[PDB]
């Protein structure tokens, strides 16, 4: 959960 990954 709300993790970002770009």
């Amino acid at each position: 959960n709300y993790n970002n990954y770009q």
